């Protein structure tokens, strides 16, 4: 297993990076230090989780350490919906910058195909409860992170929670000038998505799994629901290795060539879940693993299915 996969700009991305959602403001700076002094190189962030200021602490931190060298890290964030106007997102861009006080990105997603009309509001509501889109298509906002690249603000752009007919819409944009990097897609034995990675690495697309754990921490979770790290069938093969579960969870999208951002504040769980460069699952327990797919999504954006670019009606 090599640590790092090679994205269609000729940069190399490590393929486990640490999660950032949910990580409390007042943690998520030493769950960072903690994580580049046991050997993580990518951070996963976005303006929307409300916490880069607190990651980019970190980031300075371990830099003037001299614990890394800028360039062996890889900092990814990602554009928030009520910035798709073309105008609005090289600011965006910018204030991601300034709060993780980096120079530039290695990689800029768009976070969702979802459009929302500008302004203080992450999710703009009408009076009667609905998300307030923007008329942006997904094209033009592609044409303004091919900026970002020209002005030297990130090494690479991609997408995020894109479906295939979107990713497609993308690279058969007239005139394109940069190919999407990466599609980062939640990814796990629930929600396995053979169809959607086939798609991207088969067009050299890097596919970055989320929610590898399952979000077991998600806001919205419910009793009732499937758990990953509790599943006996996960369990057991966990054991046959001697690894935990988690760190099966892990490897399991690792040798699916893709990429994967597990979250954690906790510093013993930061070092568990980066010892998985250890031990080799085999051909019968990933396709076993595979077997679990329920379709199950920790992330479906549930206020917005109405939307016309909203990505999960399509089978994949
Ligand atoms: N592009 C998108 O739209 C999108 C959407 C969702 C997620 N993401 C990215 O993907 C990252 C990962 O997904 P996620 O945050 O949804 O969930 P996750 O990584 O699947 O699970 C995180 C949860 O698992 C716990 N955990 C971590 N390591 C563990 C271990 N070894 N043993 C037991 N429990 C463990 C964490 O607890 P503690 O933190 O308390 O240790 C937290 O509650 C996010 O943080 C974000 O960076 C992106």
């Amino acid at each position: 297993m090599a640590s790092r996969i090679l994205l269609n700009n000729g940069a190399k991305m490590p393929i486990l990076g640490l999660g950032t959602w949910k990580s409390p403001p007042g943690q998520v700076t030493e769950a960072v230090k903690v994580a580049i002094d046991v050997g993580y190189r990518h951070i996963d962030c976005a303006h929307v989780y409300q916490n880069e200021n607190e990651v980019g602490v970190a980031i300075q931190e371990k830099l003037r350490e001299q614990v890394v060298k800028r360039e062996e890290l890889f900092i990814v964030s990602k554009l928030w919906c009520t910035y798709h106007e073309k105008g609005l997102v090289k600011g965006a861009c910018q204030k991601t910058l300034s709060d993780l006080k980096l120079d530039y990105l290695d990689l800029y997603l768009i976070h969702w195909p979802t459009g929302f009309k500008p302004g203080k509001e992450f999710f703009p509501l009408d009076e009667s409860g609905n998300v307030v889109p923007s008329d942006t298509n997904i094209l033009d906002t592609w044409a303004a992170m091919e900026e970002l690249v020209d002005e030297g603000l990130v090494k690479a752009i991609g997408i995020s929670n894109f479906n295939h007919l979107q990713v497609e819409m993308i690279l058969n944009k007239p005139g394109l000038k940069y190919k999407p990097a990466v599609n980062q897609i939640e990814c796990h034995p629930y929600l396995t998505q053979e169809k959607l990675i086939q798609y991207c690495q088969s067009k050299g697309i890097v596919v970055t799994a989320y929610s590898p754990l399952g979000s077991p921490d998600r806001p919205w979770a419910k009793p009732e629901d499937p758990s990953l790290l509790e599943d006996p069938r996960i369990k057991a093969i966990a054991a046959k290795h001697n690894k935990t579960t988690a760190q099966v969870l892990i490897r399991f999208p690792m040798q699916r060539n893709l990429v994967v951002i597990p979250k954690s504040v906790t510093p013993e769980r930061i070092a568990e879940n980066f010892k998985v460069f250890d031990f080799e699952l085999s051909s019968q327990d990933m396709t076993t693993l595979l077997s679990y797919n329920r379709n199950w999504r920790v992330c479906a954006l549930l206020s917005c299915t109405s939307h016309k670019d909203y990505p999960f009606h399509e089978e994949f």
